[PDB]
């Protein structure tokens, strides 16, 4: 909470996002199963619309760019002013961005539809139309008079939730607060740390809910939506780094009913 | 009648040749532009992903015949031998292989080359894996002359014969004429085990091309005299595919009308 001011994004992007956490090569990585999952699932087709929200970006665009040609019109939010900054870096090829094309060249490769990843990343920054600040903590995450296209046909979002909260009934409230921001019939596809009890960014250490499958399953079920979809990626050894003590990543599916 | 004089102007004209300049020329944008399907780059790794493909060109030993400064060639092909030769004419061309095979950051960047060929192989292989790969089996650079009947010269480095030639843009970009062509078409062919095949990548009716100071004088030639060629050396051609180049591409660089590959296997 306060502990976010310390949050530093380019220790978060290191720690997650550089080798080894970040190794695209090895299919067996938690990269490539992270956007194995997002390409799998959108391009069932079943996943679409026109707008889009992703909740809590951090400083980070992978979860967005298997989507991004399923959505005209995608919103990117974060609680932090300086994710934002780091996200606008990016979007307009500004000085110090970070490099995401590995992660664009791979969503490519995973797609299989030919594309190149500057056709891709061209695309992504074209539809992202505006980055917001948010607050899940809030009944409305995104404000009162929100320049987001209200409802979303469908939500993002990775290592956000239980990552901002204490305990589970906050994980559960929280949930309930950004799916208020999905219309019905929405689609929602939810990316997060299993088992988790802090992760470190910088200066900041953060503290999280540990939760499980089932639980992420339960919640969900509770908030209202049909969970189409919830997989499991364990955590290797090689992979556990001294930046937090995650055991595993789910991946959740779930459509608003 | 004599080929001593054609040949002594094309080593004469490539003595100019500058490696930086024709890579600019014809593998930055726009005719390196990867990301346009209907471009010639991704037309030609095209080619040689789905040659490849089919599982039906495979062995031990490659060789890429006239190489130049250039590796796309061998993208596709590399997962398929485990000894690759690589060979040119000019020393600065070979020395400029040499500074990719190193890994220098002075050498010339492959890597969306790389990528693309990892695209369209479609095994989601990455890319730096394909450039280790092709750093392993590159077991030599070596001088040739395909005017010479040993083009790899006498008591060569290179395993012979090899069970695959690859050549791309080389043979009708020395050959004064249509004879010459010929000649150095049979002259390679003589490295290739009988039932080995080659794929064959060149220019269709180019009469010259630029490479900085140097204006080379190149036959042009069209896909039948190119057919007729390979069954004169003791090919069955297996497939031979035409690139017509576009307005847009046609840059002042060269003359260039199109493209062909050649999918040829020798006879025996
Ligand atoms: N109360 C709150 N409401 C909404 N987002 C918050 C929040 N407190 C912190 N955040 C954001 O939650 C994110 C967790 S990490 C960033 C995750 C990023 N989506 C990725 O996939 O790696 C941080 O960007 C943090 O700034
Ligand atoms: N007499 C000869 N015998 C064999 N190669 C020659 C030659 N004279 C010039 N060369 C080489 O023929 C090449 C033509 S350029 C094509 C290079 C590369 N294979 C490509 O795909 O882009 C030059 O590298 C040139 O140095
Ligand atoms: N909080 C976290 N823990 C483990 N892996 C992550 N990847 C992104 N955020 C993470
Ligand atoms: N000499 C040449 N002419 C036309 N296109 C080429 N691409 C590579 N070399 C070429």
């Amino acid at each position: 909470a306060s502990a976010y001011q310390r949050f530093e994004p380019r220790a978060y992007l290191r720690n997650n996002y550089a080798p080894p956490r970040g190794d695209l090569c090895n299919p067996n990585g938690v990269g490539p199963w992270k956007l194995r999952c997002l390409a799998q699932t959108f391009a069932t087709g079943e996943v679409s619309g026109r707008t889009l929200i992703d909740i809590g970006s951090g400083p980070t665009v992978y979860q967005l760019l298997s989507a991004c040609s399923h959505f005209e019109d995608i919103t990117m939010t974060d609680f932090l002013e300086v994710n934002r900054q780091e996200l606008g870096r990016w979007l307009q090829e500004e000085p110090g961005a970070f490099n995401w094309s590995m992660y664009s060249q791979h969503a490519c490769l995973i797609e299989g539809k030919g594309e190149c990843w500057q056709d891709k990343e061209r695309q992504l920054r074209a539809r992202v139309k505006r980055v917001l600040p948010i607050d899940v903590h809030q009944p409305q995450p995104l404000g009162a008079g929100s320049p987001a296209p209200l409802p979303a046909d469908a939500l993002v979002s990775a290592f956000c939730l239980e990552a901002v909260s204490p305990d589970l009934a906050s994980f559960q409230r929280a949930l309930d607060h950004i799916t208020t921001l999905l219309r019905p019939g929405g689609h929602l596809l939810l990316i997060g740390a299993l088992e988790e009890s802090w992760y470190l960014a910088g200066e900041a250490r953060l503290t999280v809910v540990p939760v499980s499958e089932e639980e992420v399953r339960e919640a969900l079920v509770r908030s209202g939506y049909k969970v189409r979809d919830l997989r499991t990626y364990i955590m290797p050894a090689h992979l556990q780094t001294g930046v937090d003590d995650v055991k595993g990543v789910f991946f959740a599916w779930a459509q608003k009913v």
